[PDB]
């Protein structure tokens, strides 16, 4: 099992941030995907989403309520997600992870929300 | 491993429902639980709730929107879930998957009956 | 003692009606089963059917005349009936009365729908 | 609560029997009457009628069809029924189970058909 993410990316303030995941295995079925953020200059991290079993479910964190939504495929191992309308309090880190089974694997993002002007 | 759900409930519209879940492994660090819904009279099921890793994830099933809270502990071998206030559209079937390194699978007919 | 009924159903006319009733008690025996009509838009019902001690008893409403079946368990906890070839006359609510050692009581409003 | 049916009735055979039930009480609404019938020379009963709730209920028995009727009034503690056209089929223990709470009490009828001839 093999996750990519890009290193870094940079999403203009109130635009939509589009968190690619590419992963490379031998098989949907059994595997997971979840994404985590880390907020810039804290300790800790989130866990927000989670995908399995064609069922997207969200975690209750008040900064991502409404603006996160699935833009994978796992038949083309793929396990995007996209943010909406992204703003300041979005910088961080994300942590995309996945599980085939036959544990998981996790690659991650640097955001960094870019002012419109 | 081995997961238990009572076969049936009965829970008085307006109430809360208990589903509960007990299961029986040798470990709670990569243990994940899912819960699923089987409206009454369809062949679907809806999955509507997951945990691992000390977060709770939830579903966008209309039904069960602010309804929907953790009440196990997975060091004390417990998966279950509360619904707040239970109504019609909630009778059916309720299904535990737990996951420990696949799932077990434990099945509640849950019948929501007239308070009155 | 708890008493579920769905809230409601919909049977193509012609068809069999199946009206469900399921119980939870600590215990056949000495419980009994009662089932009422209450016509849609009139405030009567009439009690048409009856069960206890393993014996159904029918009441002479007419439009139920040879079309109704006991298709429960007492033991099973399983208190349902069966309306053979249902019509139009037949729309209305229905309850379940369950004593079991004053009952509780369930309802279901049955819509008995054009088979075209 | 106390039951009383009499001993032994004699129906001409061909007329109405009338099988008389008074009942002592301290009351009618969630009084409940079943009659029961064993058939002379068998060790099966039968039980064909029950009220409850102001309704008659039959049950399915072929020799009691057409037969049957309510003659009781719960207020007055009667709990007594009719039947028609009494044949040697009919001969046999008859018996009453009240019920009135605050489980119940019962008494004996052996009707006797007689030839009317």
């Amino acid at each position: 099992l093999e996750v990519y993410t890009p290193k870094e990316i940079f999403v203009a303030n109130g635009t939509q941030g589009k968190l690619t995941c590419k992963f490379k295995s031998t098989s949907g079925g059994l595997t997971s995907v979840s994404w985590s953020f880390q907020p810039e200059g804290a300790d800790t991290t989130v866990s927000f989403f989670h995908y399995s079993q064609g069922q997207v479910y969200l975690g209750n964190y008040p900064p991502f309520k409404d603006r996160i939504s699935w833009a994978g495929d796992l038949d083309k191992k793929d396990a995007s997600i996209n943010i909406e309308n992204m703003q300041f309090i979005h910088n961080g880190t994300y942590i995309c992870d996945v599980k085939n089974p036959p544990v998981g694997k996790t690659s991650h993002i640097r955001l960094y929300v870019v002012e419109k002007e």
